């Protein structure tokens, strides 16, 4: 590369290959994302995301459009939440650290949402951690500009609603919360219908009482099986009553009923939040 002294593939991301790269002029290590194309609107829209700065969002440092190729340059972090959860599977992530991470992620969502930016595809691979106890969300705003792990997808998306709201991100974060606590994915579906039916088997099949308008969703079928709903006490033990209450508000079926990021920060579950230091093996 003409502007990067060295470049190493990290892995296959949601938009193309992601590289660890060293800027040739400055020496700075960045995450360089090559967008897999064959989009003038996307360039201007994403370029606006360069302006956003919060401690819990991965900075978009640059948008590079050269040689008819598109690259996004982001601030590099040394581990994602997926790998951290794997590394913590025998002990679990300590509760104070789960709580710190959830609090920080909600601050990042609240910031992004207040600026009219959604994620739409939050998942452990786009939640990145550092050695100082921070966690940051990567790739906020890209999905709208550009138009597969289904495990974190909100039910309205799975039911074919093409109108996204802030609530889709709260759903995904609720699923991630549950996974940090239990050390297993909450809804590890293998297809859209398996994903939907895993949700239904835990939370009950939605109906017009809990979710007015659900039966007019594009992909809703009156033939869906009708499962009863399970208690969160069975789903995320040993999470306490405060954590279970918050999770239940993040996982309401009706997106309009789900707690906002701002309201979630005020929940009693955060009546003793702290910022612990994680043990990261790099
Ligand atoms: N080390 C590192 N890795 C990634 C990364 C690498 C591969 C995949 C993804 C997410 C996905 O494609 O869904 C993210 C970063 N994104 C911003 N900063 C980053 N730093």
């Amino acid at each position: 590369m003409e502007n990067f002294e060295k470049v190493e593939k990290i892995g296959e991301g949601t938009y193309g290959v992601v590289y660890k790269a060293r800027n040739k002029l400055t020496g700075e290590v960045v995450a360089l994302k090559k967008i897999r194309l064959d989009p003038s609107t996307a360039i201007r829209e994403i370029s606006l995301l360069k302006e956003l700065n919060h401690p819990n969002i991965v900075k978009l440092l640059d948008v590079i459009h050269t040689e008819n190729k598109l690259y996004l340059v982001f601030e590099f972090l040394h581990q994602d939440l997926k790998k951290f959860m794997d590394a913590s599977a025998l002990t679990g992530i300590p509760l104070p650290l789960i709580k710190s991470y959830l609090f920080q992620l909600l601050q990042g969502l609240a910031f992004c949402h207040s600026h009219r930016v959604l994620h739409r595809d939050l998942k452990p691979q786009n939640l990145l951690i550092n050695t100082e106890g921070a966690i940051k969300l990567a790739d906020f705003g890209l999905a709208r500009a550009f138009g597969v792990t289904l495990w974190y997808r909100a039910p309205e998306i799975l039911l074919g609603c093409k109108y996204y709201s802030t609530a889709v991100d709260i759903w995904s974060l609720g699923c991630i919360f549950a996974e940090m606590v239990t050390r297993r994915a909450l809804f590890p579906g293998d297809s859209e219908i398996d994903q939907l039916f895993r949700i239904f088997r835990t939370l009950g099949t939605p109906d017009e009482v809990v979710w007015p308008g659900v039966t007019s969703m594009p992909d809703y079928k009156p033939s869906f099986p009708k499962w009863a709903r399970q208690d969160f006490s069975k789903v995320v033990p040993p999470l306490d009553e405060d954590g279970r209450s918050l999770l239940s508000q993040m996982l309401h079926y009706d997106p309009n009923k789900r707690i906002s990021a701002k309201a979630a920060l005020a929940h009693p579950f955060f009546q003793d939040v702290t910022k612990p230091v994680p043990h990261l093996r790099l």
